[PDB]
């Protein structure tokens, strides 16, 4: 087959029920992540050649970066409160990986403060049940696959992305083939 197991995708042992359509897992401190966002837009790309409304949801996981690790999911949390994904993403890998200005909560604080989010909205969501329940969200999401890489891209709850089986020669052509297989794990 054109699409093989083991290939461009495996397949989960222990599948996951009711799990989020598209299911992607990242690190503010994962250097492919960094180019997933940046220069390769692999979730822009990806939503494009998926029908319209399709559910698609990201997470961060703790695993990379020890204490500011878990800081950084408690961040994410409160951006996905607040919905700011869009206008915090970007500096918080340039301060994790580029400038690495990123070495503490407060410093993670100021992201959102320069990107306009003020200060008692994300010091009132940071200390919120309702982000700790968004924290939990996360954890419990990877820990469904016991996830010990990133980036990942789950599909249905079944299917894992396997990048390592695509061409990278080309950026371009690592895109396409990484979107079209979702798209072909989608219809599956
Ligand atoms: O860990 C692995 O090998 C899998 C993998 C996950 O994300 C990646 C991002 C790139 C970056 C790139 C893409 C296309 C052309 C040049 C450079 C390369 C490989 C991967």
């Amino acid at each position: 087959a054109q699409y093989e197991d083991g290939k461009q995708y495996t397949t989960l042992e222990k599948p996951v029920a009711g799990a989020p359509q598209v299911l992607e897992f990242f690190s503010f401190f994962c250097p492919h992540c960094y180019q997933f966002e940046e220069v390769l837009h692999i979730s822009d790309n990806v939503k494009k050649k998926l029908p319209e409304g399709v559910k698609m949801t990201k997470y961060h996981v703790n695993f990379m970066g020890g204490d500011l690790g878990k800081d950084l999911t408690q961040a994410w949390a409160v951006a996905m409160a607040l919905g700011v994904e869009d206008k915090v993403t970007v500096p918080l890998f340039e301060g994790v990986q580029k400038t690495q200005t990123i070495r503490s909560a407060s410093d993670i604080r100021d992201v959102f403060i320069n990107a306009g989010i003020k200060g008692e909205e994300y010091d009132a969501a940071w200390n919120s049940f309702v982000v700790k329940s968004l924290v939990a969200q996360q954890e419990k999401a990877a820990a469904d696959v016991q996830l010990r890489g990133v980036p990942a891209m789950f599909v249905n709850g079944k299917y894992q992305l396997n990048p390592q089986g695509m061409d990278t020669s080309n950026m371009d052509v690592f895109v396409q083939q990484y979107a079209d297989t979702v798209k072909y794990l989608s219809e599956k």
